[PDB]
């Protein structure tokens, strides 16, 4: 069966129907779905009442999945993380970020399923690093290509938010010790498509190390604004049993925090990635 | 008939059905539509195949309408402006702005009808000055309340873009002479609801005159970024015969320029406004 | 003897003669010196061939002395910092800072003596927090008055600069434990003159806690630039045996790093102040 | 006679004695003065009781002189600007600028003489475009080299400052007509030494035309701040009959406005340069 794929804009986003994600997909179907994620960077399917087991199986056709000990997981399925936000667990994703870029091999992508939603709010936005790179002037494309930038766990999890108790402070210290800052290319080459994408994000990028500190502040301030250009984005208003699949190698996203005290439950499968690299054009 | 009103988020935006905009509305219907625009700041109705005459009549129930000599208007209807963009007439609304704030009485609102659309692209976004004001810390709310800022035609229409011919340059000079910069409150009190809203926009606001030049640059740089927070916004993907009605007193908007060389035709009715003022809380 | 006092500008700085600082001063001379420091914020005395022992003795007349947790001290004189810079110890004070604001009672004064100088370069600049406050617009004065900001030893002494050896990393660890981050007023009231002064500095101030994170970044970016205005400053070109004495309650300073591979040796004494406070007025 | 030349820093500034500038200099002395200006970028000579006529004569030895379109000149000496400031003519040069970069052949040099000074205040600072360029990272040097920027007379002489009378508004109108905006290289190659220097200045540079508007704002904001680094500068405290001679190809300067209501009178001569160019290297 041919999938129905409707682009949501010229640069990023598509809505897909004609694929039952609870049951196994044919190879032709999955090839279409795969290439649609590659091309449109994030795709959305609706009315997909998927179990954590079916979501794991779907995600595993893209690649192997992250398992966390720190987060709660679905009953009987370790690869599906339960993101259950409310007053006692406020959301922390209302900032432009690429997931876990402070490790050497950030996730290649994710599958996110909406399980329980507030009456309104909680939109999620994606922005295209490819479109943003292509919109830079030639001098800026030549400048940023080949530079390296530092990504640091502590930019999104700063020490001053973990002082409340001595145990909490020490747990933060241990996480920092396990996750020292490291470098990634400022312009990342997609390992399948070969497209060039900006690969800095306000969530974790602290410094472009191949320019001076003041030069870095100027460039990152510009770039963190540049990626907020509406032309580079798609915005999704969730309904229950929506599924979002996105490529974390060449996008950032932002999850609105505008629904507390209401409750919101998402199920996530994180697809493991490889080391980001830059291959000159 | 009671209107069906679906909010699109907790702070701004709603989709409305149950009102035929081609034919006259009952008073009860219009009271609902009016209060929904007031509350949700921008509202969207779909499948409204409205003629310019019917759009004028609808808009005139909100207030009297702007007539321009400079723009093309619909056949036989001067109050409906035809916005026909393409290669020879590129779009210029891809910047965060409040319409015509460089005059003493900026429009109170607008009704926009989608007539011909590109295959994809051309989304329009709105951001809430009310939500943005309420999200400032107390020191910033106290700081900005009562200040005045200069709005200048030339910020969106700078001289260097009008040098191509001597006639074009002189036409710009004449427009500038008719439209000198003037002041508006930084925090505007809505004249009906009494809500306080940020009332600066990157399109036209050049300087907060009650602080120093460097202080102004710092504050406006922060504020122009602050209003781009996704929680303050709604984003609309157009279909033909969509109608958008919005309150220009307490919002900004941004029209994506991501569809050239394709053609896009909108019909607009501009509702005249009064002088912005600030009334302390 | 009456002191000879020549102002170097309208807001900050004076050159003084008529006092031999290498030998005991009369109570009358000392009162004159003390009030000149308060009035001119930084004063300079030339041709003063002082020993570290004599420099400590003079500093003791102003109050109780501070022992720095990281910097090396002079042989047998624990209270005198030796700033001995060269290829093997590159300069560390080419940033705008107020000395030791990371403690509860930041130094009220300091005394600096030029011991060995390069053939050229190494100028030191002072900027007046009083002049900087008075140059703020009234709305900005009202904004900052009453706000508090965090000061952190580690901002100017980051861990990665102290990992060359176990000795220096352990000394760093002990300094951090004794000097946790703390708050000081953003506008400080001088305890003698009653004048208001800006009291943040880029060396140690990390964030303003009474506003949002993005608001804090905007305000500190402005303030760190504001104090670099030339009208707020005096610039000193050193000769051997110069002495500078300054009011560290209401100034910042900056030491040029433009002389390597040449060697430069200064001696500093550091006089504890009271707890900084703000008293509205 | 051999000139006595004392450098004031490693990068910029020297004090000179052994030359009477009020009387004719030997070709040998002149060569020494000329090469000192090139080597030290700005030089200072004290106790030089020069007349405007003598100052013009000395300036003529360097090249053809410029007559300023707006500033008043000395009686009977059209080439000597009188900068006579006080309550009725407040100072106008407390901004970082390179003199008269709004013409095709900006002055290569200038000569400033202190005629009447306030009791204190009014220091003038110079900053080196050569030092500032060398402090850029290689990627930033490569970025800016070859770019062009627009310079506009009106940035420092805006119309609203010249509407007090019809005479001054008409003089402004004629200056604008004779001095339209034009481009200069962002990195300028010194025509004698071959050194590269930054060649933008906040006084007249409006935008970098080879990048986007937002990219231009980011780069100019960085560059206008970069040149204020103290290591790039020399600061001069005037005495009557001082003379400053500087290489206006590769420096900027800034005149403190901190002495009103006291009166200050300086005389300037301004020597035309060649067309600024960039030669890669």
């Amino acid at each position: 069966e041919r999938l129905s794929i409707t682009p949501l804009g010229p640069y990023i986003g598509a809505q897909i129907s004609g694929a039952d994600l609870t049951r196994p997909l044919s190879d032709n179907q999955f090839e279409q779905l795969y290439h649609a994620v590659l091309r449109h960077q994030v795709v959305f399917l609706r009315d997909q009442a998927i179990t954590p087991q079916q979501q794991r199986a779907l995600a595993q056709r893209f690649g192997e999945l992250h398992i966390h000990p720190v987060y709660p997981h679905a009953e009987g399925v370790d690869e599906i993380i339960v993101l259950d936000t409310h007053n006692d667990n406020p959301p922390d994703n209302d900032n432009w970020h690429t997931d876990v870029t402070f490790i050497e091999t950030p996730p290649a992508g994710a599958i996110l399923a909406a399980k329980e939603l507030p009456s309104t709010g909680g939109d999620t936005l994606w922005t295209s690093g490819i479109a943003a790179y292509e919109a830079l002037s030639v001098p800026f494309r030549q400048l940023l290509s080949g530079l390296r930038a530092e990504h640091d766990f502590r930019k999104s999890f700063p020490e001053y938010k973990y002082r409340k108790t001595e145990e909490e402070h020490q747990r933060w210290r241990e996480a920092v010790a396990k996750n020292p800052p490291l470098l990634h290319p400022v312009v990342r080459t997609h390992p399948v498509s070969g497209k060039q994408a900006l690969f800095v994000n306000e969530g974790f990028t602290t410094r472009i190390v191949d320019v001076s500190e003041k030069e870095s502040e100027a460039l990152l301030s510009f770039l963190f604004a540049h990626i907020t250009k509406p032309e580079f984005q798609v915005r999704w208003r969730w309904q229950p049993n929506d599924i979002a699949i996105w490529d974390n190698r060449v996008t950032q996203h932002y999850a609105n925090a505008d629904y507390l005290p209401q409750r919101r439950i998402m199920h996530r499968a994180t697809i493991l990635g490889d080391k980001p690299f830059y291959r000159a054009g």
